């Protein structure tokens, strides 16, 4: 009933967002993401749960960090890694869901 | 105690992701996420022929992204399931501010 007040996003927008779902389209980034959708994790954990080389999953981590996929604190001797926000937790969750 | 998503799910959530790296996809389901539309809706909110989105929407129905119901004379097409409009609601929510 409200066809006549709907519009599209803008191209400008739906070109961000494209990019944004390219940059998700990556089976490596996502086994670390699904890592730390259940737990802030240093470099170390990660890796071993993986199964690569920390220097490995540091280089990952560089390219998430940039794209702002994922932050870190730092605490004591430790930096722990994390999503970069809840809408990164929601989004993974529910696409999981939808497969 | 953790354990990453399987190697084929990844792989599977990877495929997903590329086929939504597609900006008239975009643009189609941004209009679906707020009502479910008539073919005739969305070829004239994009500016397009009805034959040319029923083509994108031949995809989209064999991608899962979208489904469709018989309302009357008409045929409404609706995003698949709630899962599209929330990951689609906070994508796009993430590339914004606060």
């Amino acid at each position: 009933a409200i066809a006549s007040e709907l519009q599209a996003i803008a191209p400008e927008v739906a070109q961000s967002l494209a990019e944004f779902f390219a940059v998700l389209a990556d089976p490596n980034r996502l086994r670390l993401l699904s890592l730390l959708a259940r737990s802030e994790l240093c470099v170390g954990d990660l890796a071993q749960a993986i199964g690569v080389s920390e220097s490995a999953v540091s280089h990952q981590l560089r390219s998430l960090r940039n794209l702002r996929l994922v932050s870190y604190r730092k605490q004591g001797r430790h930096v722990y890694y994390q999503l970069q926000d809840h809408h990164i937790v929601a989004l993974y969750q529910n696409a999981l869901d939808h497969l």
